[PDB]
Formats: C-alpha cells, structure tokens, sequence
C-alpha cells in the first residue's frame, strides 16, 4: 500500500473556519427560527463583492476571451510596480512581482522553496495558514494541550506587550509577520520594522512579511510596505492581498514580493537566490491567474477603482469603530478596529473562546471567530468581522449590548 | 542563513513550456519578420477560449457577486457527479469531487498527501508536470544524459509496443496513467484498465489517472473514465478538466474524483482514507476557485453548452486529421490526432526534437513541442497542437509539405 503524509495526522483539528460553517450547519439544522435571524461575523457576509469598475473590466475581459506567463501579465505587474511601490519611492521592479490566487495560497505554499530543519518564528496569536502548513510540510513535532507545535517559536503577543512581540534572543531562520496582524489588529511601528530588518540581516533569515490588511491603516506613522525599510531587499517576502483589501472577495488575485538579491543556503553553505526558486515553482505547480481576475485588479489602480475601494474601506472601518464602541459600553476589553476591519475581544469571565462561539451563536444568534484558532495566546480572546452591511453591525453592536 | 529545499536544483533546467517561450522571444526579437509569419502549435492558439452559454453565465455571475466551500459550490459539485458519472452509471457521489483552478494543479499538488519511499512508476512519455513535482517534493535522485531521474519507475510506450506500456514486474505505489496521453495520442483499451485495476488492487497501489483530453476520444470503444472499471473505487484518483476539454482554456477549472473507500498505509501499516487528507489539504492551501469560473463550467453541463463544446471538439479533431494527412504525405511517421487534439511526429532523419524545434522556428516559423521535453522516450519526435484556427492548420500543413 502507498505511504501517506504522516504529518497530516499530526493536524489536532481541521482547519478552523470549515470547523466553524461546521458547527454553524449543526445549528442551524437544529434551529429553523435562529439561523433566519443569524448574522455572519466570522469570515464575515460582503454585499458588494466586486466596485464598478472592477465588474465593467471583468465583462470586457470575459467578452474579449470569446474573440481572442504564470508569473501574471505585464499590465498587472506594472500596475502593481508603479502604484504600490514606484510612487511610494520603494525599490520593487515589476520582475519581483508573482501573481496569484490568494494569500492563502501564497503563504501557505511558499514553504515549497525551503528545506527541512529551519528554524520558524510566528507571530501568536496569527492567521493559522502558517502553523498549519509548516506542520503538513514537516516543519514541527506534535501539538500540546493548547494546540502548539513542538520546534515552532511562538513570539508571544499580550495587551500587556501591546501585541508588538519581543525580538527573540532565539535565531530563526523563518519569521512570518502579519501587518495589520489577523486577528489583534496590532501594527508595527516605523523602529519596530527596522529591528526586525536588523535582526534578520544579522542572522542571514528571512521575514515573511503578510501586509494583506495593509490598505486599513488610518494612523499615517505606520508602515503599509516592509520594503518601506532599508536593507529589507536582503531578507525580506512580501505578501500583498486585493481580495482582503477593500473586502472584495470577490477579486480572488493577490501577488508575492521576492528581491532577485533575496538568498537562502544550501546543505553546502554557497549562496541560492530565493527568485528563481520561486519561478520554477510558480511555473510548475500553479497555471496562472485568469486573464479575468487580473484585468478586474488592473481596473483596482484606475481613479474609479481607487475612489471606490477608498469609500468601501471607510465603510468597513466605520463598522469597525461601531464594534468597539458597542464592546467598550458593554464592559468588554476590545483591541483594534483602527488599522484593520476586525476587533479582537476578551471573553466574558469564565469563558473560552469556543465557549463564548456558542454562546454567541445559540443566545445572540452571531457568528464570530474563537480566539484560540488563531493560536494558544489567542485563547480567552475571540475576533468579530467588519465586513457585512452597515445595519447588520448596528444589530451586532444590539445583540452584544443586551448579551447577559 | 535559511536553507533552500535543494531537490529544485536536481531539475536538469526550467520548466518545458517557459523554456520554449523563452526560445520562441529570443527569435521574435531577433528576427521581426519572421514574428509576423509565426503561428504557434506548442500550446497552441485558441480564438474563441469561451463558448457562448459560458460567457452568457460569466456576465451573470459578475453582476451577481456585484448585488449579492473549497471542495467547490454544490451546482458544480452535483452538475458533475450527474451528468459525468451517474448518468453513465458510474459510481460517484458529489462529496468526492473537488473542484480546483486547473488540472496541472491537482496533479502537482497530490503528492503532498503521499509520504516519501513510495516506488512511482511513471508512463514515458508523457506531461512532464508528473516528473518535475516529484523531484521538487524528494521522491527522486538525480538526472541522467537523457533528463530521466533515478528512482522513477518509467513505463515505455513506444510504436514497436503500440503506446502501450508493460505492466511492470517492479511493484509501484504510485502509477500516474494519462489517457488520451499528452502527448501520443494513445488510449488504454478496457481490458487494458482491467489489467491495470487487477495489478493496483493487488499491489495496493494507487493508479493517477488523468483523463484532461477524455472529451476528445472518438473510437466508441475506449472508456472515458477509469471507474467505468469494477474495482476502480478501491485504487484510483481520476483528474479531470474543464480547461484542456474544448480548448476553452479560459473556463481555469478542473476537478479531482477521490472514492470515500479509497486507502494508503501508515508506517506502522494500518490504513488511512486519502479523502480526508486532500479535504485538509484542499481547504488549508488553497481559497476556492471564484464563483464566476464555477458558474462557467455549470454552463458547459446545459444542452447549448454540450452542444457548443461539441462543435469545437469537431473543429479540433478537424484540425488533427490535416495535421495527420500532411506529415503522411510528407513521409513523416505520424502517431494519434483521432483521440486527442496534438499529433505524434517523427523527427526527419538525423534531428534531436530540439534541432526540429530551432528548424520549424527558424524554417517554417512554426513553434511545435520537441518530444524530448515529454521524457527520455520522447527524443526522436515533436507535438504540433490542433489548438488553433482551421486557416492556420492549413497553412502549418502546406508548411510541412514544403520543408526540405
């Protein structure tokens, strides 16, 4: 019989949000009356999943394909150079652009070009993409009682460190940074960025760096770009998002920032650019982004596409001060909601995250996301989702003010 | 310093079809007339990359997701399950379909679900997608003169057998099975599967079966699908395709058939359902693919789609029986074109399928595949695809009867 990945078996649970639709399923067979009056606040429920001018590009698309490089087209990866990084004085070449179908994908496959026996530093509590991966890859040993992989370095994120995670005295070869941060909403400060670049240097490691929330950012002393930081060519990966960004979903394209000065090892110490790596796994493994999806994300960079995505940003982030508000008056600790469109709050005394999930989905009938999928810090902790409609956050921001 | 995953460097060069594109730039560059004259039957140049009914739906689902599951959406999951499997009373449920961005995706990406050891008998040749992914996860040792990599078990189909490979002595974990075969032509007989299910069933094995190009099979004898076989469920994963099918290369869709009942082994020898393996790994590293693309291929299922799709299948396997009556009458050896949209081609004595290559390029301006970019049995040949308008087939085979 063949052999399978034993590292799989290793997985405590299965990836956290098919276990929540899961478990909301259960419920809402169980319960015909709630599920009429459920709000979704975990992944979250977006009305407008693609603006204007994203729509009319993807119909001139869809209709130019009836007439008629995995790396993304030119006009993209131009777009992407010129906008987000050229006219912000970064020094990205549209060469070092790869597109995508999604972060998720990016993140969570980037592990493909690297070895076995590397040190991994994560950010806790974060998106659980990486942990995951790095434990289905080989990366880890098995998980504890809280859902923590042995060989992991787990830099730890509290109110009481206000989320910024302390420079380890470890070296690891790997450190993932998600800036905005999913779920906390923490961002890093200017000096904060420049030690990381330092330590990374030094140590010859490389930052992944998870911007994906990125366009959020309302405190204008914070950094949208690693590549914002001198030196950060020599050790840093940028992951960018148009789907997470302006909450269009819909818009399932998203792009990866490799230096061609960016170096690894190999078992023989010499020097190996991580760029054509990449390449070859990109041309390999993956048939490209849809000529669809990438003139849709093309129309992003347009005066309309900005104008549009600019007024569903202060649309989400309005529902996102409305949450901490709501959380605040009904005595809860609430963080973020200010650079990102989803705040993080301590459970109720006496609560777990899944206990306060199901509270929330039996007695206030709203969906929102267990702190502990996010990791072991993240435990007495859940995240509520800025993405649904201005009324259906009013009714949330209710429901969370009558909770007894 | 971060080490790199060195198996990337056992891969002798770049993947084939980036390296061809590369070739193919260098000329056009140098040589601007010529470019104007080129027509491409590498991949090929498809006009309509979108039938009607499939644009009709893909307008529709834009303005959709404008107003208003990783395994796939339950419309394409059941359109599948019924019209591909049940009405030909096959046995297939919609939760063992897994709807995914392309067939070159599922076939790179199942090996992260099988562990490392495993004997993998590959056909030979065949697309070469199998080959490079296995190098890069580690399931290989190093390249000889010829590009064939130690540990692979390689299956020759060559005329003298017919296309048909010996059922190896060597018992394998792993068979990657393509028919129609890229780039043959070549189809298994039913008794042909029956041998291949006895030996996989009895070996424990598990038989790859990619099916991508089964829409294009004319003989009315040759089964479409490997669970047409009794006793496929307990050995096979069958990849299909919406993309390769109908040279729709716009509608980036394909799927993944895994039985429920379908097992590997432990270490420690006791079973594990592949299932729930491709399940986490489905929903952890990949996002979904859009509901406009999974609207399209809904599309295809209608009787305006089945009947716009069988349409440009005619016009294809049109294309292939020219291609075939020019190299005949131009005294080349000429394989397939009556099953699967390419055609199998003898070099003219005394030319590697690279020197073919530069002599189509640089001679006719024709850009075809050298068959040495298939495997070591490919050497001696070239693919010319019948992926292009029925006015640049003729032209391609006035071209061929006109090389000295």
């Amino acid at each position: 019989m063949a052999l399978i990945n034993e590292n799989f078996l290793k997985l405590k649970a299965g990836y956290l949000f098919p276990e929540i639709a899961r478990r909301v399923k259960a419920f809402t067979e169980g319960n015909p009356e709630a599920a009429q009056r459920l709000i979704r606040c975990g992944i979250g429920d977006v009305t407008e999943a693609l603006p204007e001018a994203v729509r009319y590009a993807m119909h001139e698309a869809v209709d130019e394909l009836g007439n008629r490089p995995e790396q993304g087209y030119d006009f993209l990866r131009n777009a992407i150079a010129d906008n987000d990084y050229k006219a912000r004085g970064l020094p990205i070449e549209a060469d070092e652009i790869f597109i995508s179908d999604g972060s998720k994908c990016d993140t969570g496959n980037i592990l493909d070009i690297f070895g076995q026996g590397n040190t991994i530093a994560i950010t806790d509590p974060v998106y659980p993409v990486y942990v995951d991966t790095n434990v289905m890859i080989g990366n880890t040993g098995e998980a504890d009682e809280n859902g923590a992989y042995a060989g992991l370095v787990y830099l730890k994120c509290t109110p009481e460190n206000g989320f910024v995670p302390d420079i380890p005295q470890e070296k690891a070869d790997l450190i993932y940074l998600c800036y905005p941060n999913n779920p906390t909403g923490a961002v890093a400060t200017r000096p904060q960025l420049e030690a990381w670049v330092k330590y990374a240097r030094e140590n010859g490691s490389v930052l992944l760096y998870d911007a994906a929330y990125e366009a959020f950012i309302q405190d204008p002393t914070i950094p949208h770009s690693i590549f914002e930081i001198e030196g950060a060519r020599d050790c840093a990966i940028e992951f960018r998002s148009f789907s997470k960004n302006g909450g269009f979903t819909g818009v399932r394209c998203a792009y990866v920032v490799i230096p061609k000065s960016l170096m690894g090892r190999k078992k023989n110490g010499e020097a190996q650019a991580l760029h054509p790596l990449w390449s070859r796994r990109h041309s390999t493994k993956f048939n490209g982004a849809s000529y669809i999806v990438q003139k849709g994300a093309e129309a992003l960079y347009t005066d309309e596409g900005k104008s549009q995505t600019k007024a569903l940003i202060e649309h989400y982030m309005g529902n996102a001060a409305l949450l901490v508000e709501a959380c605040k008056n009904a005595g809860l600790s609430v963080f973020g909601g200010v650079n990102a469109p989803y705040v993080w709050v301590g459970c109720p005394a006496g609560l777990t995250s899944w206990q306060m999930f199901d509270k929330m989905l039996n007695e206030a009938n709203v969906v929102i996301t267990p702190g502990s999928g996010f990791g072991s810090a993240g435990e007495g902790y859940f995240r509520i989702s800025a993405f649904n409609s201005r009324a259906n956050v009013e009714e949330v921001c209710r429901r969370i003010a009558a909770l007894k």
